[PDB]
């Protein structure tokens, strides 16, 4: 495993969570970086980034390096079957019948909150909203939601490594019995999808599909809630007028969904392990060399990106960051992520007129550590009717 | 405003210094283009990437306040927009007529340094010829009187060739003697045109205009300041190279004296360091592949540029062969290319010809320390010694 931390040596919580002025470095003096002590590559431009991520016949996933029932550490000449299996859960069909499921938990959130006092929107909202929210995709029992939401905070909600593994068993255990179910009771849900998937005459069998469940639980609960809360705080400290904005028009919330992944998701890299020699990205590199992509930074490269330090919702092509990656690995799960975050938002704004800070908060006290990086602990904000 | 070139290499011995093969291979692979924060300069390695900044004026200009080294008379800190007035005045006295002139006078200054090295004893080659011959050799060109060259050729040693604090009042009482001493020589030399570089520069003219008697002197101080050193420190390195690189090169070239122009151009790509001059950048540009502001500083090292396997085919290796060793970038490129290159080449292949003619083998010394014979210099670490044996 690559100690990422190493490259990037931060002193501080508060700037991990938003490394804007070592992304002004690197893009500056650094587009290519070779760093000596990980012996790794590191590339911030757009293009670069691009390069990376899309181009699998140069950069591999599978690799000795790393920062059927695997499918992101598989290449494109194997990587179609295990994609097609799992889109087949997430076709524009699922999807938008997903809307008013999504819609109605979180019109809970939203009611649970009332003023009085200041709130905390992570636990209000951020955190739970994707837990319950994948829990009704899953098709968990409505009675047996609460340990499975128990189970999820403990894997991938920021000894306790042993508490995970007695997790892990508990899952595994648990779901195996509702998969067999499912097979007999096709609902409709995502584990009913993954079922009756079929790619080239095969299908996943019963201890394949909970492996993939894990999968998704890990790759879009605690990335959903990450953006979530970041989404909030840019709300509150950067742009003050841009929640003014959002209310007077609600049919803006997409476009400022889009702009909080570009400029206010941190941060979010990939690695790939060099299959052949070549100097597409202005360097030799030879085979087995690992190139991180970092897609946070070039989110903000201004041969892309007009004016790119600055939060402008009416950005025109604020669609094209990498947050969501690029080529055949690109996010499977990011129009549900883009439905849960416009939700989240739509139904907070349609109740509060407007949103204020709290006087004594310190971003470093409230900050621990996680996937990307830095992850808010939680987020006091006073609501006002 | 001078930029100390020793953060960036931080090289913790004198011996790395002298040939750092091993950091070039990095920055060639790992560090192309390569920005250094402490000193707030862009370094570049690659052939291609020193071509662009040495030769493409219309981007990167030898004029900027930050500069590497420490009107018509200083033509290398100029631009082509007026660099054309100063360079053709100086171009004037290396004609490829006064190039042929100069090799019988050049074969008989090293022929008195080799008859003097006597048979069997060690030998210190940069005593008995890499130091005294592009002295001697400079001095004959000038046009410098005979029973004055002793003292000339001492003011030389002091300013130009490498050895607590005295250095520094020496060496501005022999440029203070060297002015006073030099410019009633030009005013006789206006009534006595001879054949020599002093009296190229009196009858130059360039737009109609002309040198003046003081500007002469300061020219002629800038040729010494150009292509003394250098000189020396290029012969003194074949001379290492012919005894601790490739031991069969030298008997190659005693079979057959028709390889020492091979040879000659190869020590120049392969053992002269180090070499990198400034540029400062006058348009956003990315040319580089990296994107550059106006008033960056930009390093173009030369010689790490010719290890480039890019441009030279198995680029680590000596191979007097190779069929492109000729463009390599230690004379530099543009319009700022060196103007006594044939020079160099004419005195190198010189003192190399007539040394291989005389001796049939070379021997180096057994208790020779590389370390313990460096001084420090403007290309980095000079011998100041270099002990061997010859035989016939
Ligand atoms: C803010 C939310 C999210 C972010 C930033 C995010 C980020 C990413 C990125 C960058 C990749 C590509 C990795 C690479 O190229 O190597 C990826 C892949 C993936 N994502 Fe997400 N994701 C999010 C939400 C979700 C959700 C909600 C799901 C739901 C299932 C999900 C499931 C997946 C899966 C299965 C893959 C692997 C697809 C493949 O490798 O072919 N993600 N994610
Ligand atoms: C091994 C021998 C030599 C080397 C490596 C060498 C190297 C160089 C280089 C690289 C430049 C260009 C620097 C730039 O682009 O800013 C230069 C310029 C110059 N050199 Fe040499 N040189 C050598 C010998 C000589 C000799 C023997 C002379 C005799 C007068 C000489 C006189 C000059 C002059 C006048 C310039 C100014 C060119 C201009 O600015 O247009 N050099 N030298």
């Amino acid at each position: 495993v690559i100690p990422v931390n190493e490259i990037t040596n931060f002193k501080s919580r508060a700037e991990e969570f938003f490394p804007i002025e070592w992304y002004k470095d690197m893009l500056h003096h650094h587009p290519v970086y070779y760093h000596e002590q990980t012996n790794t590559w590191n590339v911030f431009t757009y293009e670069g980034v691009k390069q990376v991520l899309g181009n699998y016949e140069f950069f591999s996933s599978a690799g000795p390096r790393t920062t059927l029932t695997n499918l992101t550490l598989v290449d494109p000449p194997d990587h179609r079957k295990g994609r097609s299996l799992l889109a087949a859960a997430f076709t524009p069909r699922s999807l938008k019948n997903w809307e008013p499921r999504i819609k109605q938990i979180a019109e809970e959130l939203v009611e649970n909150i009332q003023d009085n006092n200041e709130i905390n929107i992570v636990e209000a909202l951020a955190a739970p909203l994707p837990s319950m929210v994948i829990a009704d995709l899953f098709g968990v029992p409505i009675q047996d939601r609460a340990q499975f939401k128990e189970w999820v905070d403990i894997l991938f909600q920021p000894d306790i490594e042993l508490q995970k593994q007695n997790a892990a068993k508990e899952y595994f255990q648990y779901l195996y019995p509702i998969v067999v179910q499912k097979r007999s009771n096709l609902s409709d849900d995502i584990i009913s999808d993954l079922i009756q998937a079929e790619v080239d005459g095969e299908k996943f069998t019963d201890n394949e599909i909970v492996q993939v469940t894990m999968l998704l639980l890990g790759a879009g609960v605690e990335t959903t809630s990450h953006a979530i809360a970041n989404t909030f705080y840019s709300l509150l400290y950067d742009d003050e007028s841009l929640y003014g904005e959002l209310r007077n028009d609600l049919e803006l919330v997409p476009n400022a969904v889009e702009e909080m992944l570009r400029y206010r998701f941190h941060m979010s890299r990939r690695d790939r392990t060099v299959k052949k020699d070549n100097n597409l990205l202005g360097v030799e590199l030879k085979e087995g060399d690992v190139v991180i992509a970092w897609m946070s930074a070039c989110n903000m490269d201004h041969r892309m990106f007009d004016d790119p330090f600055s939060i402008n919702i009416h950005r025109p092509n604020n669609k094209k960051h990498l947050t969501f990656g690029n080529g055949p690995h690109f996010c499977l799960g990011a129009p549900l992520a883009r439905l849960e975050m416009k939700i989240a938002l739509e139904t907070f704004v349609k109740k509060f007129s407007s949103i204020e800070p709290v006087e004594g908060f310190e971003l470093e006290k409230n900050l621990t550590a996680s996937a990307t990086g830095q992850s808010l602990t939680n987020l006091p904000m006073n609501v006002y009717k």
